[PDB]
């Protein structure tokens, strides 16, 4: 079974077998397109040697030893172990090759020209929260680099009885507070209401102010989690200026410059590491379209075009698009010269075209998600809107997982 | 299998129970999904059409609640009887007019389809030839164009019979502007149109010099040769494309056709078909602004635009392109609204269809919708469908593509 994606801008054409070797599901049938669902959707053995094997299969497959002494050995080995312990241990290797082609799955990350460069930090030794906060300052020193960015990730130990689990229950490492106000409206980020409430319940003396950095919340081998605030002297931040309106700096805007994305679950050949935290770079309307823009962020359009003195009471003046490209330039500009790793999406998006036929050709193909690679503004003048994807879940994966407020039990 | 959408921007839940009387696949399956593709993948034999014609005369009676009536039954038996009489069959005039409705109630692709049920369908089914369907076209487009307050329209001609005599339109759309070859190997016109533009010279069309020449209609009547014939310019409504804020704009010389009207699907409705059936609306100003002007494989204005508003192209990080395509956008919708030729802004629209959804949702119990293209191709974020949940399926009666006819037409 063969299959073509065409780019309509170009008229490339590419075929993918990937897709072939594709186990798990998408959420869509012949009769139902699930492609914008945000979000579609306790391990016995029986289950557990296949996923083993296929995995061990790839790896040895990618290091031109498949069908050595060393591959059978190590799938025998393998499975005594998930015969005597019901589960099994990766060698550091295997574990690199998990996290990095993880990565390289992610249909949704439109950063993966880079996949191959990941640092990956085992943390599988670790077992306190403290331990998980050392792990993770080091995370984020070794990872910002003072401003020259570097990819990264921290594995901490796999699920066992699933009553053990290491949890973040950050869903970034890095992330501002936000503050529900009696008369409704709200102090800081509106997406972290939430979870604040729960670091203020769990002892956090709240600041209280628009930009406050979320204390860390760290849960190792199923223990109830533990407050740790990250030393202010790791936290890169970057004051948002405008090349040319001077006004802008004093509308107090400010954003971290490590992206880190910390509740994700990472799945290796069955095994499930449920605390993983993974960071890379910003591209740049991350921040200024999403992150200050979306009406249940900072929504910061109205104050900017305001200011800008834009006719707003007629939409169809586009005083919002206005706006919104002003934003986008300013943290772009900000990074720049503060000398941040940022990338644009002009760019970005031109890295993954460029990527994605590399891996047409070397790999058969790269499962994407158009609905996630096109940016949230501009879409078609950048390449991957004209671009048709297949997309399709590859193992090694990053999944998604219920936030653990919701299903931990709580020791007291 | 009772399915949920949520919209991330309002927590508004919607419960989806229409899907399930899905009849047409999407292209995906378990193990792909395909909803990027532009484009997933000979007549009917007679009783793969009579349980086709049930299903639709059922949904046809069942919304004019008399559904189990004998009137239904009666439909139903003659509909049935004139089926294994002639190989096909005839809708009546109100069916005609609900199917076409209701093919525009199911493109899942369209953002504007709040206006689905105030339609003018005219029945072009006594049509013969292709000077007919230029006289039937004419009247479409002074009808639909209205001096300006542009109002809904298709036109059908007259259905497939088994490929013998398909009726079709030969252009894309009604208006489209001449793409021709020229000398360093440039472009001049619409590229998009090129292949078109010179088989309506290949065909004896003489062409006007310039870009922004309205195209001949190409028509074929009863599966002939197709012929030409020129709108009268006075039909064709164009609009001078000038910024409220900057005077050199209007030195690009750039104007464009007030009518979408797309003349190349195929209308199916209750196993019928129609091959030539063009219908009109009014445009999106992205469509226009974005799409037309600033692709690559367009007008590609891009460059030009920001040059002289000077600003800093020597590296992609100054976002130009971003800024050049919103105020290329702000011309578009001004000289539109100035010369009160109808237009929506994207923002407007995709509230329209926000509004819309719910609507179905409510008295229809969904509203398939194909998430790739209903957000706008710029500002995609900054609009409420970006962070709408939508389902995508196939419901009948429906637009769906078909080849284009000068690689099928036994010349
Ligand atoms: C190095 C620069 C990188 C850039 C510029 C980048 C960019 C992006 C962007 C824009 C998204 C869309 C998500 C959103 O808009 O909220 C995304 C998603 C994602 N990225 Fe990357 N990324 C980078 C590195 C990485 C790394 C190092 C990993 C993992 C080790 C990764 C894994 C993922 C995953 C799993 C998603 C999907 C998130 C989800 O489905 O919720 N990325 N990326
Ligand atoms: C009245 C105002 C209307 C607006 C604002 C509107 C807008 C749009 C837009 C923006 C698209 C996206 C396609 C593209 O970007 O090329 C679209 C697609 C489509 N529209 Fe609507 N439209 C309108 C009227 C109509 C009418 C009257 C019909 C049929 C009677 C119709 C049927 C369709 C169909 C079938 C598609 C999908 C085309 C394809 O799959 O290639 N629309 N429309
Ligand atoms: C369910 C959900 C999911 C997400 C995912 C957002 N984060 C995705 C992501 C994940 C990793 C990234 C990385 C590693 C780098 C980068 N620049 N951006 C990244 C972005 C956002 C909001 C919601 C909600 N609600
Ligand atoms: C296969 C294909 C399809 C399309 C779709 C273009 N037509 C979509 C459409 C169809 C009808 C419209 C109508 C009726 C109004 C309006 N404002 N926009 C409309 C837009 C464009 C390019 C290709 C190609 N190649
Ligand atoms: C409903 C829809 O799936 C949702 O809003 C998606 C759309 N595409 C996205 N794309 C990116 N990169 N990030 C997002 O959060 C989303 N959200
Ligand atoms: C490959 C991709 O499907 C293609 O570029 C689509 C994307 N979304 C679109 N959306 C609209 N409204 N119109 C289009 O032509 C397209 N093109
Ligand atoms: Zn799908």
């Amino acid at each position: 079974r063969f299959l073509k994606v065409k780019n309509w801008e170009t008229d490339v054409v590419l075929t993918d077998t990937l897709h072939l070797k594709s186990t798990l599901e998408t959420g869509c049938t012949e009769h139902i397109c699930m492609g914008s669902i945000m979000l579609p959707s306790v391990r016995t053995k029986d289950q557990l040697f296949p996923l083993a094997k296929e995995f061990l299969d790839q790896y040895y497959s990618s290091i031109k030893r498949f069908g050595s002494k060393a591959h059978m050995d190590r799938l025998e080995e393998v499975n005594k172990e998930i015969e005597s312990t019901s589960t099994y241990q990766l060698k550091d290797t295997e574990l690199i090759y998990g996290a990095k082609h993880a990565w390289r799955n992610a249909s949704r990350c439109v950063g993966r020209i880079q996949w191959s460069k990941l640092q990956v930090f085992d943390a599988r030794d670790c077992t306190t929260a403290h331990g998980m906060f050392n792990y993770i300052c080091n995370h984020v020193k070794y990872a910002t680099n003072k401003g020259n960015l570097r990819s990264a990730i921290t594995i901490f130990p796999q699920r066992t009885d699933g009553k053990h689990d290491f949890r973040v229950w950050n869903s970034q490492l890095i992330r501002y507070a936000g503050y529900k106000q009696p008369d409704g409206s709200t102090l800081g980020d509106p997406a972290n209401v939430q979870f604040t409430e729960i670091c203020i319940q769990q002892g956090w003396k709240a600041p209280r102010g628009r930009f406050d950095v979320l204390p860390l919340l760290l849960q190792a081998n199923g223990n109830d989690p533990e407050l740790f605030q990250i030393p202010p002297e790791l936290v890169l931040e970057v004051p948002i200026r405008h090349p040319k309106f001077d006004w802008f700096k004093d509308l107090g805007l400010k954003w971290y410059g490590l992206p880190a994305v910390s509740n994700m679950l990472l799945e290796i050949g069955g095994l499930e590491f449920s605390a993983c935290p993974f960071s890379g770079w910003y591209m740049g309307t991350e921040i200024g379209v999403r992150d200050y823009c979306d009406n249940s962020r900072y929504n910061i359009l109205e104050e900017v075009a305001k200011k800008m003195d834009l006719d707003m009471r007629k939409t169809s003046s586009l005083w919002k698009d206005q706006a919104l490209v002003e934003i986008n330039i300013a943290v772009l500009y900000s990074f720049q010269s503060d000398k941040v790793t940022i990338v644009d999406h002009h760019s970005a998006t031109e890295s993954f075209i460029k990527h994605m036929e590399n891996e047409y050709r070397c790999r058969g193909g790269c499962p994407a998600d158009w609905v996630w690679i096109v940016p949230p503004m501009s879409g078609s003048i950048t390449p991957v809107f004209h671009q048709e994807m297949l997309n399709y879940r590859l193992t090694p994966s990053f999944e998604y997982q219920p936030d653990p407020w919701n299903t931990h039990v709580w020791k007291g």
